[PDB]
């Protein structure tokens, strides 16, 4: 069957964030706010306010964010549709991997908002989270060398610290930002701490 879940996120902060403007004073800077979404859930994403004027790359929000989906347990994946009838949007099923999407942008007043990264990340299989700033780094992403440094959160149901956001530079992957985050999967009726 079909289960419904809820992903609350909180963004606490960012740092290290790309300046992305000038300042009419000409100081590098950026407008920094989040965006998140759960891929197959487009229709549902969300973004934080805008922290104007970073002038050191740092942003604080203390945002929570929640995003509902389906999932099914023995299969471990996501099914696009929401639930029930036809009605509902991304119809029926469509089984992908269970994943959301955060993205950093500067917000601009005269012209459109800027892409500066993102991070994506698998439910099932997802790196740790730094205890803090100064430790996060793009070796968190490693999944090829240090495979046990990957995890699910379905399984352990919340994680918090800092992750890399990431820029590609053509194929080159450059860090665009640290995000603070905590993460946790919800559901519709079970035990408040375990
Ligand atoms: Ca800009
Ligand atoms: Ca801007
Ligand atoms: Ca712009
Ligand atoms: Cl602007």
């Amino acid at each position: 069957m079909a289960r419904r879940f809820f992903l609350r996120c909180i963004i606490w902060n960012t740092r290290d964030v790309i300046l992305d403007d000038l300042s009419l004073t000409g100081e590098k800077m950026s407008d920094i706010y989040v965006k998140g979404w759960m891929i197959g859930f487009e229709e549902h994403k969300q973004k934080t306010d805008v922290h104007y004027r970073s002038l050191g790359g740092e942003g604080n929000f203390n945002w929570r964010f929640i995003f509902p989906f389906d999932y099914l347990p023995a299969e471990q994946v996501c099914t696009i549709a929401k639930k029930d009838a036809f009605w509902r949007l991304d119809k029926t099923e469509s089984k992908i991997p269970a994943r959301v999407v955060f993205q950093i942008w500067d917000n601009d007043k005269f012209s459109f908002d800027d892409f500066l990264g993102s991070l994506q990340l698998d439910l099932n299989r997802m790196p740790k989270p730094a205890k803090t700033a100064k430790k996060c780094s793009l070796d968190q992403l490693d999944d090829a060398f240090h495979p046990e440094w990957f995890v699910s959160l379905f399984e352990q149901k919340t994680v918090k610290g800092w992750w890399p956001c990431v820029a590609e530079e053509g194929e080159k992957k450059i860090l665009a930002g640290k995000l603070e985050m905590t993460l946790e999967i919800v559901a519709e009726s079970e035990h408040e701490e375990r």
